[PDB]
Formats: C-alpha cells, sequence, structure tokens
C-alpha cells in the first residue's frame, strides 16, 4: 500500500505493546538487507563476531532455542578499541531502534561485597530500599536490550552469580520480590584478559611458547566450563589489519563531512592524509580509541581556522596532503 507504509502500521503496534518497531518488522527488516550486511555498515572486520551474534538471533527466530533463557550471550575476548562496543551499539540500534536499548554495566564498579545490591537493589531495611537496582530498573523499562558487561572477570563473586541466574532462568527477582524478564535480551560480555600479557611478552621478547602458556594459564584461572558452556559463542577480536583502519578513519570522517557539506564544502584527502590519521589514531595498546581526537587536532582544528580566516569558503573543494608540521590544506 503505497500510503500506509509497514513503518505506520508498525508504530501503532509499537506504542501499544512496548515492542520495538524493528522488532515487529524483523521479518521484513531482514528481506530489505541481511542483519550482518547492517551490522557491517558500522562495524568494519570482526566478521565472526557479527557471524556469531546473527547465527544466534536466527536460530531464536526460528524457534530452535530455549524459550525460557535469553536471545543469545557471547564472551568477547581480545584487545580493546576493535569494535567490541561498537558491535553491541549497532546491535541495539539495529534490533531495537536505539541505541538507548543498550544498557552498560561496568564491573570494575562492581568488584567489592556490597555491589550486588547496586545490581539488583538494596535489602529491605537497607539505605536504598526503594531505588531498587542499577541493572533490574534498566531491564524492567526496556525489556528489549541489548547488555553489555565490561571486564567480567573483575566482578565480585556475588554478582558473577546473578549473571549466571540471568543465563540460566532468563529472568530475576529484584528486592522488591518483583521478577525482571530478561528472555528478550541480548548479552555480550567483554574481557580484555591475556592481551596486556601477550604486548608485555612481546616488549620483553618472550619465545612465542612463553606468551601462549601464560595466556591459557590465566584464561583457565578465571573462566571455567561451566561458565562458557552457558555462551552460544566465546569469540576472539582481532587486532584490525592496515585496511580496516583506513575504513574507520573514512567512518569517523562522515559527520565532519556532513557538517561542511551545509556550507557546500567538501574534503578530498590524498592516500598519505588517510595514512597519517590511521598511523597516529590506532596503536595495539588503546586500538582506535585514540581516532577521534586525532581527527579532531590534526584535522578539525587547523580547517576551523582556515574558515574562519576566509581561506576555505562556502563552495570549495579542499585538498588534504601531508607536509612536514601535519596535514596542508589546498584550494584551487
Ligand atoms: N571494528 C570497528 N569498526 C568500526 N569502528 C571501530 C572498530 N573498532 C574500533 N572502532 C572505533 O574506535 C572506537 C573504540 O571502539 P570500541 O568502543 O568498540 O572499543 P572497546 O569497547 O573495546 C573500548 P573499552 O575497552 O574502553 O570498552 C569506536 O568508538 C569506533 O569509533
Ligand atoms: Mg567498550
Ligand atoms: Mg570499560
Amino acid at each position: 500500500h503505497m500510503e500506509v507504509t509497514e513503518e505506520d502500521i508498525a508504530e501503532i503496534v509499537s506504542r501499544w505493546t512496548g515492542i520495538p518497531v524493528s522488532k515487529l518488522l524483523e521479518g521484513e527488516r531482514e528481506k530489505l538487507l541481511r542483519l550482518e550486511e547492517e551490522l557491517h555498515k558500522r562495524v568494519v572486520g570482526q566478521d565472526e563476531a557479527i557471524r556469531a551474534v546473527a547465527d544466534a538471533i536466527r536460530r531464536a527466530r526460528a524457534g530452535l532455542k530455549d524459550p525460557n533463557r535469553p536471545i543469545g550471550s557471547f564472551l568477547f575476548l581480545g584487545p580493546t578499541g576493535v569494535g567490541k562496543t561498537e558491535l553491541a551499539k549497532t546491535l541495539a540500534a539495529t534490533l531495537f531502534d536505539t541505541e538507548e536499548a543498550m544498557i552498560q554495566i561496568d564491573m570494575t564498579e562492581y568488584m567489592e561485597k556490597h555491589a550486588v545490591s547496586r545490581l539488583i537493589g538494596a535489602p529491605p531495611g537497607y539505605v536504598g530500599y526503594e531505588e531498587g537496582g542499577q541493572l533490574t530498573e534498566a531491564v524492567r523499562r526496556r525489556p528489549y536490550s541489548v547488555i553489555l558487561f565490561d571486564e567480567i572477570e573483575k566482578a565480585h563473586p556475588d554478582v558473577f552469580n546473578i549473571l549466571l541466574q540471568i543465563l540460566d532462568d532468563g529472568r530475576l527477582t529484584d528486592s522488591h520480590g518483583r521478577t525482571v524478564d530478561f528472555r528478550n535480551t541480548v548479552i555480550i560480555l567483554t574481557s580484555n584478559l591475556g592481551s596486556p600479557l601477550i604486548l608485555e611478552g612481546l616488549q620483553k621478547g618472550w619465545p612465542y611458547e612463553r606468551i601462549r602458556d601464560e595466556v591459557f594459564k590465566v584464561l583457565q584461572q578465571h573462566f571455567r566450563p561451566e561458565f562458557l558452556n552457558r555462551l552460544d559463542e566465546i569469540v576472539v577480536f582481532r587486532p584490525l589489519t592496515k585496511e580496516q583502519i583506513r575504513q574507520i578513519v573514512e567512518i569517523q570522517l562522515s559527520y565532519l563531512r556532513a557538517r561542511l557539506a551545509e556550507k557546500r564544502i567538501s574534503l578530498e584527502l590524498t592516500e598519505a592524509a588517510k595514512d597519517f590519521l590511521a598511523e597516529r589514531g590506532y596503536d595495539p595498546v588503546f586500538g582506535a580509541r585514540p581516532l577521534r581526537r586525532v581527527i579532531q587536532r590534526e584535522l578539525e582544528t587547523p580547517l576551523a581556522q582556515k574558515i574562519l580566516a576566509g581561506e576555505v569558503k562556502e563552495g570549495d573543494r579542499v585538498q588534504v596532503d601531508v607536509g612536514p608540521a601535519g596535514l596542508v590544506f589546498a584550494v584551487p
């Protein structure tokens, strides 16, 4: 029907039921473009992680999974800054229409004995009883959510046990005795464990065998089969290739190009200029975390100066290259 669209009808049903539009339309959304391709618009590489997530969602939709557990659960190992959160955010926006559907719990904030009360609510008779838990209240308000637990090995054992309850039961009972349904959640657990150790061993000149033995020993110390067996998949994120970093540079320039387009200004970067940003914006210690401020300092700031001086004007095609002091700008 031309005048009344699929989205029009889904929005009515969405507001009446609380079910996200993209969830109601899951059968149409996948016809438009497959989930993997949609996630890859924002997530570069990490093909294995994307396939793991998409495969779980597919098994769930097809009616092959336990209806009393979450949609899927994953442990994302490997280094920092190479897409674990980029994937969780994109997944939330794609499945549930907004990044507000991603609930983030940083386990470095849940290391102590009283963390459970922060997580699921203080007991009756203790300060903070009416406020409830950070996790339980968030999931009650948004049953259709991606839940990101960061640095899971750091959680106090009592907090870890509540995670296990989510995996096993598909639900939690909060301090008010209310049940909190997790059946429509996707659970993503992250850990860096082993990555700093590898960098340390490479720095010290350790033989590969020694590095390898130490990584497995630390993983064994924190992650037992009883826990791992509960998960759909364990995925080790990989360091990014040179080409992958370049693709990320281009994505991270999207907003800037858009702002410039309002004034009919465009940017044309030499391959050298692109590589300049890629080199400074990525390293093994922080992944691509540095890139945002590299673009800010190396490109946006001097471009801003040129614009304010009137050296770059409305309608200009700006050529961006490398010079002795940093990026250089030319206009024909
Ligand atoms: N695979 C990828 N695809 C697209 N962008 C990526 C990417 N990996 C990293 N980035 C970029 O670098 C930033 C850091 O990525 P991300 O937040 O996914 O890492 P992370 O969750 O491991 C950091 P932390 O350990 O602090 O949580 C992202 O915001 C994004 O701009
Ligand atoms: Mg993160
Ligand atoms: Mg963190």
